[PDB]
């Protein structure tokens, strides 16, 4: 669900308010997204959001209600990393599984503020 990738992301980067800077960021980052992502941050969200495509189409995924926003699941965050738990069933794994390499895309990708609500004649 949001809370928990907010707080994978928090895990990577704890400087961030997640929910702020990297919503409605390039073409893919926040709802939606088509066209060619702007940079490499734009690039992890469109992977991300490839993946959350990907959720829904599990034969797992079709029952949780829930979109992969709203799914629940477990991880943990410690010494920086993101640790995704066993006692997840498989749909809540494969959305932990999207939102971690998504953090973890994140923290290593630059931040380009010229990106930051960009005008989605650009998308
Ligand atoms: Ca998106
Ligand atoms: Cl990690």
């Amino acid at each position: 669900a949001l809370w928990q990738f907010n707080g994978m992301i928090k895990c990577k980067i704890p400087s961030s308010e997640p929910l702020l800077d990297f919503n409605n960021y390039g073409c893919y980052c926040g709802l939606g997204g088509s066209g060619t992502p702007v940079d490499d941050l734009d690039r992890c969200c469109q992977t991300h959001d490839n993946c959350y495509m990907q959720a829904m189409k599990l034969d797992s995924c079709k029952v949780l209600v829930d979109n992969p926003y709203t799914n629940n699941y477990s991880y943990s965050c410690s010494n920086n990393e993101i640790t995704c738990s066993s006692e997840n069933n498989a749909c809540e794994a494969f959305i932990c599984n999207c939102d971690r390499n998504a953090a973890i895309c994140f923290s290593k990708v630059p931040y380009n503020k010229e990106h930051k609500n960009l005008d989605k004649k650009n998308c």
